């Protein structure tokens, strides 16, 4: 009691979180402990299960619907002039059994990072990456494109781009058993990841980490991230523009749009500390600033804000991906589709399992 006990992802700017943190204490004389472990969003359900953990915990919205329907988070009741101040989509996001279970913090999207300096003029075809047709560029293939083989968040857009779908959404509802992971849109979007990698393109074992060094080092032109990484590139010097993603085949890559949501542990008895905390400190001009300058939000959930760094090129692209992308649903089988989904696109990657073989295979573990 009277310490508040907050987790936010790695890639996230915990630096700026703490400090407003400070913020708090050297008011309200309050410690709040910003931590971040490893793999929070599968630890947290398991720590909370047992009335244990965080105070306050983020994460993009897709797993709160989860932690809902089991019960671990606090239902928030902000004032409906408090709840203005945000843009409207976003609370939609952090709603679950008509009952709103979260703070929304600031809308996400993946872009597409290049290097000025070795690609003046970026793809606008997946296609092209590849086989280019430009004499130009062949000398210049350093890698291409580099980004995280590991998470399926990122090879979505490619996924989806022509045809491929979690769950449908039938106005208002989503169907949970019309799953779009194995069709010819998913396939046809697999199959191209997979002979870039084939055809020595790209490397299987490529994570976030490796495929970041890289492009900040120079030892690829391009690749695929959200806002978060922005900060590192500013400070490798690299000369990096932040663009609209490749179309494939003729569709545009549809990134799956996530809000950051900052819940509240339903376990905890710190919960008027953590509204405070949230609604007069964070969610504000000031304190998302700080947060903000540690690692870049995106587009900031208050308009007041959002509008002032609006102006931001990227997070003029950063909107350009989200737009043409699907926000991603808060349902309770959203995990299962990430893990199912995960396992799909490493067996297809690695070579364990044919593109068909693979995405049925994933598209039955979630229709069981
Ligand atoms: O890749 C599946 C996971 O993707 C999303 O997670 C993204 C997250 O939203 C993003 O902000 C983060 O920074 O990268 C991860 C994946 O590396 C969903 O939010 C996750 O819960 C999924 O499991």
């Amino acid at each position: 009691e009277g310490k508040l006990v907050i987790w936010i992802n790695g890639d996230k700017g915990y630096n700026g979180l703490a400090e407003v943190g400070k913020k708090f204490e050297k008011d309200t004389g309050i410690k709040v402990t910003v931590e971040h472990p490893d793999k929070l969003e599968e630890k947290f359900p398991q720590v909370a299960a047992t009335g244990d953990g965080p105070d306050i915990i983020f994460w993009a919205h897709d797993r709160f619907g989860g932690y809902a329907q089991s019960g671990l988070l606090a239902e928030i009741t902000p004032d409906k002039a408090f709840q203005d101040k945000l843009y409207p989509f976003t609370w939609d996001a952090v709603r679950y059994n008509g009952k709103l279970i979260a703070y929304p913090i600031a809308v996400e999207a993946l872009s597409l990072i290049y290097n000025k300096d070795l690609l003046p003029n970026p793809p606008k075809t997946w296609e092209e990456i590849p086989d280019p047709q430009d004499p130009r560029v062949r000398g210049l293939y350093k890698s291409a494109l580099m980004f995280n083989l590991q998470e399926p968040y990122f090879t979505w857009p490619l996924i989806a781009a022509d045809g491929g779908y979690a769950f449908k959404y039938e106005n208002g509802k989503y169907d949970i058993k019309d799953v779009g992971v194995d069709n010819a849109g998913a396939k046809a979007g697999l199959t191209f990841l997979v002979d870039l990698i084939k055809n020595k393109h790209m490397n299987a074992d490529t994570d976030y980490s490796i495929a970041e060094a890289a492009f900040n080092k120079g030892e690829t032109a391009m690749t695929i991230n959200g806002p978060w990484a922005w900060s590192n590139i500013d400070t490798s010097k690299v000369n990096y523009g932040v663009t609209v993603l490749p179309t494939f085949k003729g569709q545009p890559s549809k990134p799956f749009v996530g809000v950051l949501s900052a819940g509240i542990n339903a376990a905890s008895p710190n919960k008027e500390l953590a509204k405070e905390f949230l609604e007069n400190y964070l969610l504000t001009d000031e304190g998302l600033e700080a947060v903000n300058k540690d690692k870049p939000l995106g587009a900031v959930a208050l308009k007041s804000y959002e509008e002032e760094l609006a102006k931001d090129p990227r997070i003029a692209a950063t909107m350009e991906n989200a737009q043409k992308g699907e926000i991603m649903p808060n349902i309770p089988q959203m995990s299962a589709f990430w893990y199912a989904v995960r396992t799909a696109v490493i067996n297809a990657a690695s070579g364990r399992q044919t593109v068909d073989e693979a995405l049925k295979d994933a598209q039955t573990r979630i229709t069981k």
